[PDB]
């Protein structure tokens, strides 16, 4: 099996000196901080390892090529890119909407090879040059709607790609599986009418965005029972998680019949990330991967694939990021160096949450 | 009258090797500048305790060294020998935990560490001061009578309670641990003994991961006199609070202790990457005012903070800083993120009333 | 008694975004977490203040912020303006020389910084103190009366300069300034006036690239009274001793002023990477020492000393604590360096430059 | 074609221990987090020959460690076994400054082996030239010492084995690095199979060698040529020296490889010196060796990483030489001195070229 790996050394150039929750601002107090939570070594770090645990070895390297307009205008909206555009141009960057989202000066450059990756990947997969792979692009994508850049996401990544799978290559049913902490808002919106596109996020009740991503947000139209969220509780961990994805999301994914799956593959909800309360191990995301990898075989021959999203601890991504490739290429070259104690038994309020969801299995035909 | 303990040599700790994720090649554990327990986060706390303008509320206290006879009151010859000779080493050392490491002359940061915990004792005991907050580091409630680990070298709570008992003559203390991480030092060296009651609130099965659990409620005379809060991940300011409420306030009043000492860490909190909790700024607050609140009672306001983890540089100064405004009266500046786990829930409050059972056994 | 300034909000000045090498997609200037001006140069000389007991010698000084009225002595109303116009910005901006940068609120600290200058001339005009060391943050020295550039938004030394004499009522004031870089603003600042002799040794064609010669003399009431030493790239304790005990003490003793004002920065230190100086502790030590020493010989020990520039995280500490050595008279701590790595000879074209000096004293007067 | 050798691992040097400013609390010195020979300077190099383009023009080639062997050529057994216990540890290896961490010989051995991988492929004319990004750098380890950051003398491992595996007789070492490569002067002191240069700031480190007397010893004697540059000089003195004294002793001596000891650290920011060396007189210094490569030896030349500590400035230095062997200028030095030839700079180069009439 070809596994195709995308990487790019511009996706660790995201100018993170200025933006985020904590910016430096005198007035109230918050001094200047040397590494900001979007800091760009915490996917290099992923990507180095890949390198030194010689896992890609096991791996086909993807040059990604930059999206053009069209790609992104598929999902998006006009203003949206304009924006994206104009702000890029200033000197010094600026911010792009919701203050937390910085772009530097030329960051749409990232931002356009970033969704790139995402298209690269997919057109390989779907024209069988490749059975599987990974795209470790950044900036990440799932929070950006039809009309507004928010959450670090300039351009929604996933979307652009199961845009292009269906614009141009042809698909009918796709669907977006996305495992970041943060509810993807972003991808939600865009697919809310759409049928052609089921839309799943699992998440962290109430944390990005703190309003939106319940149960009984489901589409509308044609679209209804086509969005399916899963908010977890905090402290919930790899029990939880693989309760969910066992209960819910694969019974959805085989009854959609999809005949391609994008992973929304953020770590964030790694038991060491400052952005979450989840406890999930590398393990567990292993043991995502593979359910995920495995129905896809069942159903469509493996058409699935993987684009990074979120995550934000140095020291543990990318071990959680390893054992995902793992999962792609069966090869174990390394451990995890803390191979356990908080997460791995289902807690009854969170399975409370599971069961109320697969209750939604039945309106997906 | 609020002491302020503090010095520029705790800000000094070398944290470039050790760590969980020291680097190990073998491995391919690749090096990182910013360890876990960076200096960045005590002093990005130090230094809004000056820009914000509490500093004006306070009175600085210079700390001054522990002797050894000041640390061989809880710990064992081996464990002082074992720190000086790695303090001894060119390059310094691991202190035996593979986590914890000391560099070259690295002890003389620990003695004042512990030192600035006596600092404040004595000024509060003496009537000097009220109460006061020491920013010290290294932190302590993970050593034991043994043992060096979790980034501790020395007891600085425990140290602070013996000095308290056995040179200014007190007869019982309290130790209040938030810290999110279970005291296991502070109970070991308290284990068998009535006249200091050490209390744990902390993530269940976070670390160590073999110790914090409901039953460790100590031996022989001391047998009801230890006591563990272990929370379930996700828990928030709500279950927080009803745990002080029902639990650890109720605990002093009956325990009537001449001093309490909280081992004030800030890792609980909602950003915190070592925790799973989700306590905020307010919460933290909430908590220290209930201690002076139940100190006023039934002591005289006998009551101090030192600082043990914490872990998050960008949240943990206005943590801090709420404890220090919950100190002085004084309001001086707003937590930037305060716009999460407030209501309490089920599982939540059954631990807490298993909990509540336990102050039956305190008199 | 001796004087020290310091204060937390120094070392907050927000430099993750601009500089030299601000980052720059399109020039391919890769975005980088330390800046050449960032704070922890000069927090670490504080801290070596501390933790080396030096500060037991010292009387610390708490500043005050400058008014608009002590800045308006010296500099136009549109560069006050444009600092308020940059600072009030949502995450600040260029100042307006591509290379100085301004966060949010950071004129707060420019304010502090020349407060910090006052308040320490101040309390030495007074006689409460006797001499003292200023360590402000930003710098002064290159801010003209219409322009911030170089990391200064406000000449503190200059505004200093403007308060003992249109406040104290002071006639005669020497402003020399050993930062590597030619002040600049300072000469513009004083240009035609003669109540203010300014002294800058520097790197020959360093920083602005276009000043700092010897033909730059002053003009009306002020020719002769503005005095540059441009030392040769290469020069360390031999040529900046013979330029002191040459040019720059006999032009003092011939000037006769009230108060000495010395703008101390260290980046003629022989590791800093922003010149190519080869000053080491000790001669810091005995530069601080001979202005000390004419000035105990002529006006009654009145000088004082406002950091300036300075870049070596590793090395500056140890010079400026030389400096504060040269106030206190204490040794506390030897300098982790000391030397054979070459400078302290005076070689045959160092000394050429220095006699040339050294005939402009004659019309000082 | 044009061969770039780079590997992950070189980044992966473990730099919080050791210095000359490693953290000492009874002498103050503060623990920092940067020191001065931190991955990241030589990291953004790579990295911006990826991102500038320089890559499509290039043939990248794959380190493979040298071997124990590889290294006893020019090294003695004390020196390889000091190494490798040092290594196994979880710790200082000779000079204080020098620091090897837990496994660390892994990466000296892929440092020397990179520059062994270009070697071949440049003598086999699988490739015309090449640059070989490796770290740590080699210059300063004698026969008998690791020192000065450096475990393995690269350089002189490269010569040793383009000699007795490869078949070479006469071998150039030019060394640009702004410190003297008393390692190199020291393994091929009495030898004259291998010429070896160093220009380097005179008395900088070590600050007691690399004087113009040492000339070297018995059958080498007049093979070993250093440049001793006064502090400040800058692309006049250098260009100077390379025009007038580094070509016409290769000119002379006709050696079939020439290996250059590139390091950044005489750049114009470098904290770790007084030079005035630009991006430009790196390109320069690059294209008068291509130059007198293809006159002399048809175009055996390869340049192999050494020192620099400039994280800001370093990597368009390190462009400028690889836009000297590619022939493609595809971006600009966004800081673009001494370009003047001050009198006792010419001093020291016009002694030098006297030297030249020793080598046969
Ligand atoms: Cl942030
Ligand atoms: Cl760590
Ligand atoms: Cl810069
Ligand atoms: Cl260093
Ligand atoms: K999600
Ligand atoms: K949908
Ligand atoms: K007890
Ligand atoms: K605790
Ligand atoms: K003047
Ligand atoms: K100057
Ligand atoms: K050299
Ligand atoms: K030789
Ligand atoms: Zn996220
Ligand atoms: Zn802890
Ligand atoms: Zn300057
Ligand atoms: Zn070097």
């Amino acid at each position: 099996k070809k596994i195709g790996y995308v990487w790019d050394t511009l996706y660790s150039w995201v100018d993170t000196g200025t933006g985020g929750v904590f910016a430096a601002n005198l007035s109230k107090r918050i001094q200047p901080i040397t590494h900001h939570m979007n800091h760009p070594d915490t996917k290099r770090r992923f990507n180095e390892l890949v390198m030194t645990s010689g896992q890609i070895d096991f791996l086909t390297p993807i040059k990604p090529y930059p999206a053009t307009d069209a790609d992104i205008l598929r999902v998006h909206d006009k203003q949206l890119l304009d924006n994206a555009k104009n702000v890029s141009n200033k000197e010094c960057g600026g911010d792009i909407g919701d203050r937390v989202t910085h772009l530097g000066n030329g960051g749409i450059e990232i931002a356009y090879l970033s969704a790139g990756g995402a298209i690269e990947l997919t057109k390989k997969v779907i024209s069988g040059e490749l059975h599987t792979g990974y795209a470790l692009v950044s900036p990440p994508g799932h929070h950006a709607t039809k009309k507004d850049s928010m959450g670090f996401c300039i351009f929604n990544n996933t979307s652009i790609a199961a845009a292009y799978a269906k614009d141009i290559l042809g698909l009918k049913r796709v669907a977006i599986v996305d495992w970041d902490v943060h509810h993807g808002n972003g991808t939600q919106d865009i697919w809310w009418e759409d049928s052609s596109v089921l839309t799943i996020s699992i998440h962290q009740n109430k944390c990005f965005p703190t309003n939106s991503g319940f149960i009984n947000e489901r589409g509308a139209g044609n679209g209804f029972g086509y969005n399916l969220n899963i908010p977890l509780p905090p402290g919930s961990g790899n029990g939880a998680y693989i309760y969910a994805f066992e209960k819910v999301i694969v019974p959805a994914l085989k009854k959609y019949e999809p005949e391609l799956i994008i992973v929304g593959s953020g770590f964030d909800a790694s038991i060491l990330d400052p952005l979450s309360r989840m406890m999930v191990s590398s393990e567990g995301f292993k043991k995502m991967a593979s359910l995920i990898l495995e129905v896809s075989n069942e159903i469509n021959g493996g058409k699935c694939l993987f684009v990074q999203e979120g995550g934000y601890s140095p020291h543990y991504l990318p071990f959680c990021g390893l054992a995902v490739i793992e999962a792609l290429t069966g090869m174990h070259t390394l451990d995890d160096p803390l191979i356990e104690m908080g997460g791995n038994e289902l807690l009854p309020h969170e399975k409370k949450v599971v069961d109320e969801c697969a209750n939604l299995i039945a309106d997906i035909n």
